[PDB]
């Protein structure tokens, strides 16, 4: 009776405002993490103390990679696919259901064109396009497959799909092909998931930050001067000042709104060198 | 603190729903007419019964034309009086809604009706616009500090489906790129008076029945209908509150999926 | 032997497309504002490379009235402007809208006539007389028998590259070229049946009057005026007959950066 | 002292039309295909006939699957080995490559909802991706690993790049959503290395059709139907009415033109339901 989010990559900065932010609104939120056990979980603690079993993690790798069945016997690795699903069933499971679906977990480093390895280069390709862009996918498909065979009559009134793009890509950032493309390959997902899940009320739009909790290993005065050129207030965005976004596109006062995306940025993305 | 906001065009239809949608956050509401006289001071009427002193009415034309006092009054004049309207009576404006705009044909192919158009649909849609933030951002740029606003916000009511323009409606289109122009240029130069300057762009939304009606509905893919005006109006709304306080030069579709089709 | 119209032809990048167009068989009829002696000279070259190859015709593209029956209207200078082509040669099949005036209006200090007569200028000659333009045009060519009409119109209007980066302090410039960016979509849209095709190119820096310079991510300048009209002659050329209601930076990668 | 172009999925359509188009403007072309072997062969044959040396043919699958061992012997060969073999290939014969046009493309349907089934789905996705986005990606890597690897002294002076991206993306195909992520995911690389190839000169554009080449497997009138959209003309483009798009893209005119896209579609993104 309670709507359910999910939410990937939910344990820290941006994903946990998210999920927080949900959480607030009323959501039971599925709190999804790869790496961080120890921050999801602590999470998860918080919000069920405000309001019992309002709160799961899951853990799934969202690479674009077939992992290890749970080296033995009976088995066949485990598809990025299956583990996608998974995680919407795990949804369903626990809660009955599953609302709302915010694509947030990202890998973000370098792959240069111009410069152990092999290894490299093979595995950024995969872990960078399967967070970004193939998991979302599969996650987007898992979701509406379990949406249309729902009877009509005991569906959900507000499906949301959220995908945290960039609104930086447009203006690449030096070295970072692999993620770049992965972001782009989001937004067409966005654009085309809005379009063939529109029958089905599932409404699917994007949210686009700038310069959001920068990570801080570097000169203050570097720090500082990437910060400074942001037009607005000169500084980087909190997380709640992006995730706020998120939750207002899930709620029922934006039920027109498909198809889009509403970058959060400080107007960055208007400057030039 | 009772924050002001000035709505142009806000007797009917989306500037009402804006009206109204900024009332119930609190607002003291300018709301601007230009021929809808009895429409606009209804609306005032129930705002002010709701809350007493929340509401008060100016009339102008935004087309790019002078006027005459019975010094031909210019356009820019018009707009600082909008403005100036605010100040005189409650002391602020920290939200304006520029939403007031004709939508007419300009068809290419089958000398009068062609200028007081381009005037007419140009001011509107852009040039009164202009002249808007202008006003706006010096009242707040000669506002000490200290006695400034906290949230100051403009919102462009501009067009979702423009990229795939509407046959025949050129200078409509144009003066709609042209507001697009004015969101991003207006919220880069006043990020330093942290006036933030956003867009909203509706689709399809509240038709009257020109019969066909059933027609353009259908191809919305999303609910297969028009919006209501507080689909769009809530929108605006979000984008005006504190928590959209980090969103400058950009704008927001609310259509429905319709941009994401073709023909 | 196609005509070509070409606005604010006298010098930089209108000089360079009236030359282009030249180089490939058209006449020109060359338009200028202020710059007559440029664009006499201009018109001297190219008739000494070919007789009756080129004309001038002066027009203030600002959204204002000038000289006279009474109050001249920038439509009708628009109109004028063609019928010049169609009077001199008996035909227009290129277009292309460059004559442009760029420059500030603040919205924050650091009044008025100076304002009306900027927003005026920089909307007409930017925006409102690239419509007339276009009409005229269109006009020309819808009243033209359909076995008498040319096999290749094009109409170019010259936009920014930059313009979703904007220019601090060039709000109405900038308004302005968004304006035209819209009429390129909807004149293309409206004139395909007529097989009018309309096209943008945007420069980004090209030709200054360096810090800007070394922005550029492609070569670290600024473009020449034929790395620009080359562009633009391709558009008008057969070759790119499928091309219409689209735009081409040029712009050496320049709106691919950020602050 | 001629210039070599680069052209992957040559031997028919819009790709044959580019070759031929380059090949008349003074280019020695490789022309790469995977399954189309006999019409790749027949166009290079007509392209020699015509001037002697000026072409040949290479065969790569450029789906994102690791393929072809040493029956084996060993190890399974990568995407970016096959590549980077292409490239290669255009060096070995004639010692440069100055051009490439990353053309070759999958173009199927993967609908997100219902009324092979796993493998189908993991093929798709690594065919549709591969061919479309992660292919172009190491494509160009080893492209301009090679131009980095020149001494400036022997460098050519018109190095370019064609992606062949979609005018008709942002208004998606009903379930082609991998296709259509995959062609923002070209877009994403347009941009980001059009960036970072910047400083070794190295121009990298795309060209997106409408409709081109309209497969006219259908109803004749579903068929005129669907070219009837067209605002332009009311069909779709030729292969050429593309292709020499793409040949003045690579002229030593558009040397100031790189990140950009340029749209051919007569007028068809323009339109709306
Ligand atoms: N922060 C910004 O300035 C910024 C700017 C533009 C766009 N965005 C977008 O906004 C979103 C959130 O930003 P953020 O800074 O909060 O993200 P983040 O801190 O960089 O990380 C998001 C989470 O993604 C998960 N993740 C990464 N790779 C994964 C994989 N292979 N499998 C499963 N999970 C994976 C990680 O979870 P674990 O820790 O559990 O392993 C990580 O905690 C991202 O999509 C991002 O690209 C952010
Ligand atoms: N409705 C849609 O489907 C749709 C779609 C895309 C974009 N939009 C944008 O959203 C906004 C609101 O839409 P809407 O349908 O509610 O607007 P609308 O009904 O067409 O008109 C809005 C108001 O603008 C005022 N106006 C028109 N010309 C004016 C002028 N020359 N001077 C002063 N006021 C003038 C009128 O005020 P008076 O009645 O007082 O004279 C009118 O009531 C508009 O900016 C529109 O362009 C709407
Ligand atoms: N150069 C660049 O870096 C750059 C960058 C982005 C976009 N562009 C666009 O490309 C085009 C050409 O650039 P440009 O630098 O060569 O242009 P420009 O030198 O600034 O001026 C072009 C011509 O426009 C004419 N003009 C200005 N105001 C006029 C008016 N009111 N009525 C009639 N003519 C008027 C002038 O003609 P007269 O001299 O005869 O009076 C002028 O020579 C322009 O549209 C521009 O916006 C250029
Ligand atoms: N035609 C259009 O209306 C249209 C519209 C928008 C965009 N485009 C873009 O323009 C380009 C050309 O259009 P087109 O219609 O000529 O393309 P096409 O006929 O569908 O095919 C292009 C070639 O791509 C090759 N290819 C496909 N999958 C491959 C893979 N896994 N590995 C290696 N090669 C593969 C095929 O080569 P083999 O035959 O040798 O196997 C095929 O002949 C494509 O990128 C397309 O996306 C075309
Ligand atoms: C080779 O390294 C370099 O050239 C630079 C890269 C940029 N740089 C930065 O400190 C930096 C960090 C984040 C920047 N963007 C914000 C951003 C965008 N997307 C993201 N996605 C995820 N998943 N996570 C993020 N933190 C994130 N941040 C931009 C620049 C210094 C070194
Ligand atoms: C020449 O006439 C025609 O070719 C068509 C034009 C479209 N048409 C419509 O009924 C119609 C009406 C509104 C449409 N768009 C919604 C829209 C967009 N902008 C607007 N701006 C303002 N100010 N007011 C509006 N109502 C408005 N509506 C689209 C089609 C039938 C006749
Ligand atoms: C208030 O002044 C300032 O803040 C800056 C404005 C930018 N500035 C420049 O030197 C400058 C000049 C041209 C720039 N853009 C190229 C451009 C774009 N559009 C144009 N349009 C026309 N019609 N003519 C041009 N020359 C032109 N140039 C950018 C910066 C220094 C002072
Ligand atoms: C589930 O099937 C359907 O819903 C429709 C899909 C569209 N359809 C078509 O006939 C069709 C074919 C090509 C269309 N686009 C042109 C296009 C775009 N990209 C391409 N990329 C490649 N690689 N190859 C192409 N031929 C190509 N064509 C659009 C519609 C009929 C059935």
């Amino acid at each position: 009776t309670v709507p359910v989010a999910l939410v990937t990559g939910a344990a820290k900065r941006l994903g946990r405002s998210i999920a927080e932010g949900l959480h607030a609104e009323g959501y039971a939120v599925c709190l999804h993490y790869h790496r961080s056990a120890a921050e999801a979980n602590a999470l998860s603690a918080t919000l069920n103390a405000r309001r019992p079993n309002s709160a799961i993690t899951v853990q799934a790798d969202l690479s674009n990679v077939a992992t290890a069945p749970v080296g033995a016997d009976g088995s066949a690795p485990v598809t990025l696919f299956t583990r996608c699903a998974e995680l919407v069933a795990a949804c369903y499971t626990h809660w009955g259901r599953c609302d709302v679906l915010v694509n947030n977990a990202s890998s973000f480093y370098p792959t240069p064109l111009l410069r152990g390895d092999r290894e490299a280069m093979e595995t950024a390709t995969a872990d960078l396009f399967g967070s970004n862009a193939i998991a979302p996918y599969f996650l987007i498909k898992a979701f509406a497959h379990r949406v249309a065979g729902t009877p009509a009559k005991h569906r959900g009134t507000n499906y949301s799909i959220i995908n945290m793009v960039d609104a930086m890509t447009n203006q690449p950032l030096l070295g970072y092909t692999i993620y770049t493309m992965a972001k782009g390959a989001l937004e067409g997902l966005t654009r085309s998931a809005a379009l063939e899940l529109a029958p089905l009320q599932i409404r699917v739009n994007g949210v686009g930050p700038g310069l959001s909790v920068l990570v801080d290993d570097m000169p203050p005065a570097v720090w500082e001067g990437h910060r400074s050129k942001v037009p607005l207030y000169q500084r980087d965005s909190s997380a709640a000042e992006v995730s706020d976004v998120v939750i207002f596109l899930c709620s029922s006062k934006a039920k027109y709104i498909t198809g889009t995306c509403v970058k959060v940025d400080g107007g960055y993305s208007l400057t030039r060198a």
